[PDB]
C-alpha cells in the first residue's frame, strides 16, 4: 500500500443507566499517501465524516445530534510489527433537545456546538504457528465538546455544560491469517476490550473479518458488544472499505 | 358600607431595562364584610384573580403567563382616619417561554409555577379647608415564586429561579372631595409616589377619580406613571368597581 481512498460506516446503541439510551451512527470517508521510512511504512492523510445521534430519556423525550466533521491522521506500520495512529478530528454539532418533566414542564432546545477528538493508538503483531497472530493494543482519546448558555431575564436559566472527556483503552485480539487460492486473505479474528472514562468503565468482546481481496481491495467488518457500570452496549458495527490503488 | 361585592380590572406596561418590555393585565373579584368596631369600622374577605403578562426581549423574543389566583384580606378604617389593609394572595402560573441567542439558538419552554404575595398597607386621610384631603400613604410588599430545575443527562441544564421579593412603597395623594346635586361623590386627586425593591427605585405620577354613586355604587379610575433605574412604565390603568349592597 503507497496509501489511498477509504469509506468506513458504524452504529452503535448505547443503554447508559441511572438513564437514556442512544443509537449513535456515522460515515467517514479519507485518503492518505504512504512513504517507506526504513524500518517500517508512514501514513499521513485526512478525512470527512458525518455522525448521527439519537437519543432517548424514560418518559421524556430526548435529543438528536447531527454533525460534520474534518480530520487529519498519520500512521506508522513497524516491519517488525508495532503500529501507531494519532488523529485529530473537528467537528461541529446541531442539537434538537427535547425534554418532559413528568409535571407536564416541556423545555425544547435547539443549537450548534464545537468539538474535537484527538486520539492515539499503538501496538503489536506477534504471528504464532500457523498463521495465527496476537495483538495487544492500547488506545488514549481526548475530546472537548463546546458550552452554551442565556438567560430570559427576571426568569429562566439555560446551560449546556462544555464537557471535556479523557479515555484508556486496552484490547487483544487473536486471529488467523489465512490465504485463498487466488491472492485473497481472509483475516478474521475475536477481540476483547477493557475501556474507562474520566470526563471532567466496562469490558468489550467482538469478533471481525479484514479480507484483502486482490487488485487493491480491502474490507473490514466487526460486531462489538459490551457490559460495564454505568456503560451496556448491545451492538456496535463497523464495516470498512479500502482501496490499495 | 356594611362590605359588598367588587370588581377591578388593571393593566401596565413596564419598560425595564439592561432589557424587556411587558404588558401585565388582570382582574379581580371579591367581597367583604363589614362591621362596627367602636372607634373604627373593619372589613375582611376574599378575592379570585386572573393576571396575564406578555413580555418582549429585544431580537429574541418572551414570555407569556397566563395565572388564577385566590385570596383574604382584612381592612380598617377609623373614625380619625386611618386605614390599613393587608391581603394575602396564592397563585398559579403557567408561563411559555421562547427565546433565540442570537447565534441561532432557539430555547423553547412551558411550566407551572406557584406564587404567593402578602402586602400591608396602611395610611391617614387630612381633611383641609374646602373638602380637599392630603393623604400619606405607606405600603410594604412581601411575595415568593417558585423554582423548577431539571437535566438532560449528558448535555443539557435548565433552570427557573425561585426569586423572593420584598417592596416598600411610600406616597401622598391631594384631593378635593366634591358633593354633586343630589347624592352624588365625584372625588378627584392626584397621586405622587416612590417605591422600591429588594429581590433576593423610581418615581410615580399619576392622576384618578373614585365616585359614590348614589344607591351602593362606587366606581374607581386612575392613570400612574413611573420612571426609575431599571424601571419604566409608560402607562398603568386601574378601573374599580364596588356594589355598597
Amino acid at each position: 500500500d503507497a496509501g489511498g481512498p477509504w469509506a468506513r460506516t458504524f452504529s452503535e446503541r448505547q443503554q447508559i443507566s441511572n438513564a437514556y439510551d442512544q443509537t449513535v451512527s456515522g460515515l467517514e470517508i479519507g485518503l492518505d499517501r504512504g512513504w517507506s521510512a526504513s524500518g517500517g511504512r508512514w501514513y499521513a492523510g485526512g478525512l470527512l465524516g458525518y455522525t448521527y445521534a439519537d437519543r432517548t430519556y424514560p418518559g421524556d423525550g430526548g435529543g438528536k445530534v447531527k454533525g460534520l466533521h474534518v480530520g487529519g491522521y498519520a500512521a506508522y506500520v513497524g516491519d517488525g510489527g508495532y503500529y501507531l495512529d494519532t488523529v485529530l478530528r473537528l467537528g461541529r454539532y446541531d442539537q434538537q433537545y427535547n425534554i418532559a418533566g413528568t409535571d407536564g414542564g416541556r423545555v425544547t432546545a435547539d443549537y450548534r456546538t464545537s468539538g474535537a477528538a484527538w486520539s492515539l493508538e499503538g501496538g503489536r503483531r506477534f504471528e504464532l504457528p500457523n498463521d495465527w497472530f496476537a495483538e495487544p493494543q492500547a488506545e488514549v482519546m481526548l475530546w472537548r465538546t463546546s458550552g452554551k448558555r442565556y438567560r430570559a431575564s427576571n426568569g429562566l436559566r439555560v446551560k449546556v455544560d462544555a464537557n471535556t472527556a479523557t479515555l484508556g483503552r486496552l484490547g487483544l485480539r487473536f486471529g488467523r491469517r489465512i490465504a485463498l487460492a487466488g491472492g485473497n486473505i481472509v483475516q478474521p479474528y475475536a477481540r476483547l476490550g477493557w475501556t474507562q472514562e474520566f470526563k471532567s468503565g466496562r469490558v468489550e468482546l467482538g469478533a471481525g473479518v479484514d479480507a484483502a481481496l486482490g487488485k487493491g481491495h480491502n474490507l473490514y467488518a466487526s460486531y462489538e458488544y459490551a457490559a460495564g457500570d454505568r456503560i451496556n452496549i448491545p451492538w456496535s458495527f463497523h464495516a470498512g472499505y479500502r482501496y490499495s490503488f
